[PDB]
């Protein structure tokens, strides 16, 4: 049973959820059905992903067998930037409230600040694989979405991988009708994003953190990359507490007030990474961790760095 973090619309958002990227068709509906078991409220998901209509098939699973109330549970989605324009936008949204079999979404994302060739080739490149940007922007898509929360069938808006200069642009334009609650980005001891959170923060925006664990499973992983989980530093501070590291880095979010998504389709990592709530790190141990951090992305193997909006140049 977890903590929260309060977003400014006074809605709690449980500070640890369930990511789904990658879940396979055949594990996600159990991997879903054991976090709620193990007392996971939210579930991370998105368009993309492909894999909403088996995460809608096991939380309505238990919502029937009375394991928990939908008004319990925090439900987010995201916008694949191929959707940008108006109508794509509200297709798109009904496509993933469809296959989630829901009433309405309790967060929906900008998935990704670029807006990609329209239509529902996901992923529209060149030869070289360089992708091909379309001309509607987050801001055209935006609005298409601030109406979903009109109607009622999203609770609050928010965007994803996007850097402040992207987050002002927003907060910034003339005639907003909803503010994003929260940003969800890349964050763990290698990348943590100290001067984004605070300007998130300091703008009643909290922060998500994906990849926490370094994505360990990422196909485009080099063994000169980085892992956190068998850094032996971060295995210090798990074995004073006679924690898995899995555990430490999950914590150091939550002590950070930032809300964090952990990945999995196995049972008992699942369990695992949700039994952060009886342990504390030290000030000291907080700080040596913050110390690891290397500006360094598991997430970005996106050739769109020729398009307008890439977050990932600025400083922060
Ligand atoms: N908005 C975005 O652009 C964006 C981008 C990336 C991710 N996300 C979201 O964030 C979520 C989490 O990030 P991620 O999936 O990229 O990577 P991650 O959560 O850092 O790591 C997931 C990997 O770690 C393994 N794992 C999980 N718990 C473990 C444990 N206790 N011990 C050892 N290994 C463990 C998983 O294996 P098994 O699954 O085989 O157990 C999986 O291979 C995603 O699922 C998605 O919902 C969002
Ligand atoms: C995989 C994908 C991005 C992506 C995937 C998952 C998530 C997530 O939220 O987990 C988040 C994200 Br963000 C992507 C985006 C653009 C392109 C590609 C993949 C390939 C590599 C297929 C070809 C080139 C382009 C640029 C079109």
């Amino acid at each position: 049973m977890a903590t929260f973090v309060e977003l400014s619309t006074k809605a709690k958002m449980p500070i640890v959820g369930l990511g789904t990227w990658k879940s396979p068709l055949g594990k996600v509906k159990e991997a879903v059905k054991v976090a709620i078991d193990a007392g996971y409220r939210h579930i991370d998901c998105a368009y993309v992903y492909q894999n909403e209509h088996e995460v809608g098939e096991a939380i309505q699973e238990k919502i029937q067998e009375k394991a928990v109330k939908r008004e319990d549970l925090f439900i987010v989605s995201k916008l694949w930037p191929t959707f940008f324009e108006r109508p794509l936008v509200r297709k798109a949204f009904e496509k993933t409230l469809k296959d989630l079999k829901l009433s309405y979404l309790d967060v929906y994302l900008i998935h990704w600040p670029q807006g990609f060739k329209s239509g529902d080739d996901l992923f529209p490149r060149d030869d070289k694989g360089n992708a091909i940007g379309g001309k509607a922007t987050f801001l055209d898509a935006w609005e298409a979405m601030e109406e979903l929360v009109d109607e009622g069938l999203v609770k609050a808006l928010g965007v994803s991988n996007f850097s402040h200069f992207q987050i002002e642009k927003l907060l910034n334009k003339p005639g907003l009708k909803y503010k994003p609650v929260t940003n969800q980005v890349e964050c763990h001891p290698y990348l943590t994003q100290e001067k984004l959170i605070q300007y998130c923060h300091s703008k009643g925006i909290t922060v998500t953190a994906y990849s926490p664990l370094g994505s360990p499973d990422r196909p485009w992983a080099k063994p000169e990359d980085p892992s956190l989980l068998e850094d032996p530093k971060i295995k210090e501070i798990a074995a004073k507490h006679k924690k898995t590291a899995a555990q430490v880095l999950i914590r150091f979010h939550i002590q950070r007030n930032v809300i964090v998504i952990p990945k999995s389709v196995t049972p008992a990592r699942i369990v695992e990474n949700i039994q952060v709530f009886d342990f504390k790190l030290s000030d000291e141990e907080m700080a040596t961790i913050l110390s690891f951090n290397r500006n360094w992305r598991a997430c970005n193997l996106l050739q769109s760095s020729h398009l307008e909006d890439y977050p990932f140049n600025a400083e922060y």
